[PDB]
């Protein structure tokens, strides 16, 4: 019964732990406290040991993320199976290849972690009916399959959702039970003692939204720290509350609380004077501040006990994530402009407010700072709360971004965010030229679904040229074929190949008009040039070995 | 016109094909210890079909017969 | 054809001036009304487009059927 669970649990096991420790949390306490403890400051233990590298980032002992993922029957797959990096994972492709879909069903499968971390034996998204099952499939129905991983107490944990059609007779059951039971284990393990929990962030194309002005008087919702899950996986992150979470943190950085308890405890050691005589009709309504002081003495224990974050400290990792990673920032921060206070930024030695920002940096803007918000909110235990466990999937990382800011976007969200699993989709090869080759899924050309396994590029893409990206790997022509005189060049060599190298009439009228066209010194006559230069050689060669001898 | 390089600048191996230049054209364009440890790297690195590759092959063939054909003009011109 | 606007808190208002843009559309509206011309066509595709799902709601919105449908929300963004 418990030997042999006592015997695994010291073998590096967690769920047999946490059996131990579900099993004995209602036995008799006191006299077993030691015994019921020793279970629970192992189960926390997994959570939360780990060291600081000789990088100075403090690196989980147990990584969670997802290993492998199982599509059958689910939209335009019938059977794929693909496999994922622990860090970093990009998968392009051809429009309408399933590259969304694979993401949206990772943030289904998340959601049922979500839901049960937040409230017991919750239930998470499913799949949908009218949409999501293959057409023209003859099992009317599909399923998704998750494989993750939380270290060598738990290497697998499958995950199964499924769903049947528009008419079927049996209908298909999900298997989530091993991810309500790391959920579980999570919340429980929180709820006991406060634990760093991680954070899974879906960005879907859905996150260009304009952004409002008015945003919602702060009630107190925005600061729970089981707010970092609402609306997380669900396209757009939450930038209003983050607005809202920021003017807060500055209204409270501003004010604090030292300035304010010794206020309150002052009046009440004037009013208590005040009435010591008799005629307590001054502090019978005037009671309900002294009450209020002891409702502030509770919730801000709370920011003791939980030994979360100042403040300020939260505002400045923020402030310093937001920084780094986008480029147009310099710094944010809170004004209070006829009143309200709202919020500005720096771009490019300008002081603009948010409403003035473009799409680009807007939309990048919104991404970072609900990622680092949602982190600095559930991993109050972290020196550095980035440095957090989690999966974040982001589709089309490089929408809205120039060119020049494609080439560091992968390079600034790694190094802000160095324990998350990114699993992203891009459609651009100059993002690709900074990603390592084995991190990279791509869908064939010719696929119609029928394929079953997801495989690198042959090219290492990393430090390669963009031309050999796109020519390689995207299956893309340098110059496009649509357009005449883009195949000039190609038609010179040829016509300069089949002659005898001298330029005649036929080479001579191409050679002018492609110096008309693209210039004095393009590229493209640069390279006319030489072709005619090496094919002088050449025949120079010839003429040379007829000459030595017959 | 985008005023965006082809190469990613923030890669360190985007600067291999220069450090290989540096470290062949500094004693004779001949290889050597270092030069044939970057050379590996770029090739385990690239792969061996990778145009990068190739130009450093293409690199390795020119130098050597330079410095051939050096050697050889300047042992007549004494 | 000149939009004009001046900042919150300024006791001098610039205004705009639109009369020739009014005389050419009613050119275009007048002569239409009379007889049917070719209309041009105005449209804005912003950022706003990509919004996910279609026809979100019945929309009851002015008979799209009817030809001056397609000046509604032409200049939107999506
Ligand atoms: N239920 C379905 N049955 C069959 N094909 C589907 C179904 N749902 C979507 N598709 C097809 O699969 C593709 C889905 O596109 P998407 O997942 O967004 O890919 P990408 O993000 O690479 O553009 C489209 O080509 C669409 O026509």
């Amino acid at each position: 019964m418990t030997k042999q669970y006592e015997r695994k649990a010291k073998g590096g096991n967690l769920l047999s732990a946490f059996e131990l420790y579900q099993r004995n949390s209602d036995k008799a306490p006191g006299l077993g406290e030691m015994l019921v403890g020793e279970w629970f400051e192992m189960c926390r233990d997994y959570i939360q040991d780990g060291h600081v590298d000789e990088s100075g980032i403090f690196r989980p002992d147990n990584a969670f993320y997802l290993r492998r993922l199982t599509l059958k029957d689910f939209r335009r797959f019938s059977l794929l199976e693909i496999k994922l990096e622990e860090d970093l994972t990009v998968i392009i492709g051809n429009n309408g290849k399933g590259k969304t879909s694979i993401l949206y069903a990772i943030a289904k499968t998340l959601s049922w972690f979500v839901a049960n971390i937040l409230k017991e034996g919750g239930s998470g998204q499913r799949l949908s009916e009218m949409t999501d099952i293959k057409n023209d499939a003859e099992d009317r129905y599909s399923d998704v399959s998750s494989t993750f991983f939380f270290g060598k107490g738990l290497k697998s944990v499958p995950i199964r959702l499924s769903r049947s059609a528009l008419g079927t007779a049996e209908r298909r059951d999900s298997e989530v039970k091993p991810a309500k039971d790391l959920a579980d284990i999570w919340r429980v393990i929180n709820e006991v003692n406060t634990i760093n929990l991680p954070t899974f962030a879906l960005y879907n194309v859905e996150r260009s939204q304009p952004f409002n002005r008015n945003i919602k008087d702060n009630t107190g919702r925005r600061e729970e720290r089981f707010d970092a899950y609402s609306q997380t996986l669900g396209g757009a992150g939450r930038f209003d509350h983050f607005v809202e979470w920021y003017i807060y943190l500055h209204k409270r950085t501003v004010s604090d609380i030292s300035s304010s308890i010794k206020e309150l405890e002052q009046q009440v050691n004037d009013l208590q004077r005040t009435v010591d005589g008799g005629m307590v009709s001054v502090k019978s309504l005037l009671e309900q501040m002294k009450f209020k002081l002891s409702e502030a003495i509770e919730r801000n224990d709370a920011a003791v006990s939980s030994r979360v974050l100042t403040e300020s400290v939260q505002k400045s990792i923020v402030e310093k994530a937001i920084c780094s990673v986008v480029p147009s920032i310099s710094n944010i921060w809170v004004e209070m402009i006829t009143g309200s206070d709202l919020v500005k930024v720096t771009n490019d030695g300008h002081d603009v407010t948010i409403d003035q920002l473009s799409d680009g940096q807007r939309v990048f803007l919104s991404l970072v700072a609900d990622l680092a918000r949602r982190m600095v909110m559930l991993n109050p235990l972290l020196e550095n709360p980035l440095e957090g466990r989690g999966i974040v999937l982001i589709d089309e990382i490089e929408l809205h971004l120039h060119p020049k800011w494609q080439q560091e976007v992968i390079l600034n969200l790694r190094s802000a965010f160095p324990n998350i699993q990114f699993i992203i989709t891009t459609h651009s090869p100059i993002v690709l030229s900074t990603i390592e080759k084995r991190c990279i899924r791509e869908f064939e050309p010719n696929d119609d679904g029928d394929q079953s396994f997801l495989d690198s590029p042959d090219m290492q893409t990393k430090g390669s040229e963009n031309a050999q990206i796109l020519e390689q790997v995207m299956n893309v022509h340098s110059t496009p074929p649509g357009i005449a005189e883009s195949h000039w060049l190609g038609n010179f060599e040829l016509l300069l190949l089949d002659n005898s190298g001298e330029l005649d009439n036929h080479s001579q009228v191409l050679y002018d008009q492609i110096k008309a066209h693209f210039g004095i010194d393009s590229i493209e006559l640069k390279k006319a040039d030489s072709l005619i230069r090496i094919n002088k050689m050449k025949n120079k060669l010839n003429k040379i070995r007829a000459e030595k001898g017959k």
